[PDB]
């Protein structure tokens, strides 16, 4: 079979690291189990515009593999094309950068497959980190170091202690809990969630953790707000002008989860006003990100307040070798035709949905 | 009474945070009472050179109130002309500006009073933070997005999780147990101590914490090392190019303690060379910084590796207030003759040690 690998170039980097799995020169670790199985591997970045490599092969790939970090768009448009493809495979967490409603609406015999689990610790250590950066105020800190200056009371003015605060998430699933769970030694006033699937009761119990019925009253009694939900109809432009304006003045936004569950001007205009006092997060729509995208430049009144990284917390050293290796399961249940898929790694079944993180089908 | 307060200067900033009490503008909320007890303040920042302000109030001193974040250095030159000092206050904790053994060592009728525990979670917390920081490689990753540039694999190429990663602490009291405590949900695959203090079984069992006895054995196991011990010249240097030799090659190491116990030029080539990945911490020795201290431009091999920020972990303003009622309770315990301090705020009464945290005595 044919399979069409897009993951993000390395370049000189490469050079700098044997276990960076998830890039083009390295392919997954897996390209001599693929060649040894007897299939064609194209590994490709090129992702983007009509005649991208992609695209060249798009029209008899049997399997496309993908990695969040550098998505390959999987639209309407290219799935009409792609007349051989029954498999489409995220090597990381989340599938929304294919057109599944539209794979589930027309009924196209195609299944998507993700490494549920693979990074979720990953991102919830970047969430946890990024609220104490934020409420910290770590980023002008050390941008004066470097800067060669020293005045402590810049920093201090709006730096604070997570200690205390109420702390509320949006999607209480694998990273959402995992966030709670690294929260409760920290001391937070309060930790409350968000979701329309509950907790486990005892797991509500283990972090002390609060469910509040509805996304605006969780959002105007949270200091710090975190966003830990797929991407999809429900959730896409969620975090908008009128919720914002709901938030509590001057809370810390965290968003590690998708770029466009957030309006991206909408985020921008309410820490340049004081709506809020931080935002930061590695995702973003698109990716890669355009150079003039407004979550580079935009910053608070003081100057800070941005605590943005590029698409990197899923794919640690520590995590691409977890969906590496989950990447290779997948596509040995597919290949042997057994579909021994695990359950949680399935988004859609030849195109019905089997998640139903995704919301209500 | 003559009463000498020596803090940083906000200046414009003041005016943006009412909350910041600990600055030379607000005086710790103490001014108006000290002036309606008959007492005579003295408020400065200027604390180096020979003609300061503070010099030239140090003869005729009672007491002299001091904070970390911008430490008058009690030398036993100043001691030796200040001829009515009684007491020396710490807004703050850390003690270590004062030459505490050269008061003891000759009978220098002097007190010394910290307010213990007032920013010991403050401090954890930017420990929990410099270590996601250095290990998830966030300076680099946040520096490329504000350079308008898009490349994970130069990020990710050194990025870790802080999971399954062997975690040491030097001191093991109110900061140091905090932060192995606020590590257990991280899921550590170890964490060790080295303490002349041991922690009950308990407290041990608690955050299933290990003790290691000798230094050289505890840094060679561990992936990341953090300082959380007081200075004293027990510790001073500690840190130096021999002990570094033993840590693990390419350990993080987090300082929130105190700058001088590390050898500041061991640590920086530790840094260039790789013997560390990364180097972290509010603490410097002297403070200020100058702008040619070697902690300020030190890099790793991949210009990244440096989570350094000006003294601030201590003086957030949750902080603040909290160290400035301790000052006031700690000034009403002297003035009214009662002395009845809390005794885990007493570092020296009457000259002699009454911690036990300051070496062995
Ligand atoms: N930044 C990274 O590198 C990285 C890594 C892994 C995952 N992610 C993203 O995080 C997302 C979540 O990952 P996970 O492992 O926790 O997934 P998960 O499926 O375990 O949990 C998602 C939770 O979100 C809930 N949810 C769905 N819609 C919601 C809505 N409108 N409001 C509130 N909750 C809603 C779901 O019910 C579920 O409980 C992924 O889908 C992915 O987009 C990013
Ligand atoms: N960066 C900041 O703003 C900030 C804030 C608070 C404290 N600090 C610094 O942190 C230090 C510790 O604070 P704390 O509240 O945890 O103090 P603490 O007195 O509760 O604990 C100090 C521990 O260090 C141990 N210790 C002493 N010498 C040691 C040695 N050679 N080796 C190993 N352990 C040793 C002591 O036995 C004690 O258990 C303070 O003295 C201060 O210098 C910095
Ligand atoms: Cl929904
Ligand atoms: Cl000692």
């Amino acid at each position: 079979m044919k399979i069409v690998l897009v993951l993000y170039d390395a370049g000189k980097h490469a050079a700098d690291e044997e276990k960076l799995y998830g890039c083009t020169e390295n392919k997954l670790g897996i390209a001599n189990w693929l060649k040894d199985q007897g299939h064609e591997l194209i590994t490709t970045s090129d992702k983007e515009g009509g005649n991208s490599v992609l695209d060249q092969h798009i029209p008899d790939a049997d399997i496309i593999i993908t990695t969040p970090f550098h998505p390959a768009y999987i639209t309407k448009e290219r799935i009409d094309k792609a007349k051989k493809l029954k498999l489409v495979v995220v090597a990381g967490v989340g599938s929304d950068h294919i057109d599944l409603d539209y794979i589930n609406q027309t009924g196209k015999k195609i299944s998507v497959l993700e490494v549920t689990g693979s990074n979720v610790v990953s991102g919830a250590e970047h969430v946890l980190m990024t609220m104490l950066v934020l409420v910290r105020n770590f980023v002008p800190a050390h941008e004066q170091i470097i800067n060669h200056d020293w005045e402590v009371a810049a920093i201090a003015k709006d730096a604070y202690d997570i200690e205390g605060k109420t702390i509320a998430t949006i999607g209480a699933g694998r990273i959402g809990y995992r966030v709670l769970e690294r929260l409760v030694p920290f001391n937070p006033k309060e930790l409350l969630y968000y979701d329309y699937q509950a907790l486990p009761k005892d797991a509500e119990e283990k972090v002390g953790a609060r469910r509040v019925e509805n996304i605006e009253e969780l959002v105007a009694q949270a200091d710090i707000v975190t966003i830990n939900a797929p991407l999809h109809a429900g959730t896409k432009g969620l975090i908008n002008k009128e919720l914002l304006s709901k938030f509590k003045k001057g809370a810390w936004l965290v968003n590690t989860a998708r770029g466009a569950i957030c309006v991206a001007e909408d985020v921008a205009a309410a820490l340049e006003s004081g709506q809020l006092r931080g935002y930061g997060g590695d995702v973003w729509f698109p990716q890669p990100a355009p150079k003039d995208h407004p979550w580079r430049d935009m910053r608070n009144k003081y100057g800070a307040g941005n605590a943005m990284t590029p698409h990197y917390s899923g794919t640690t050293l520590d995590a691409q070798t977890r969906y590496a290796e989950g990447t290779k399961n997948i596509l040995e249940s597919f290949f042997t035709g057994k579909f021994d898929y695990r359950p949680q790694d399935i988004i859609l079944l030849n195109g019905e949905y089997i998640t139903k993180a995704y919301g209500k089908h």
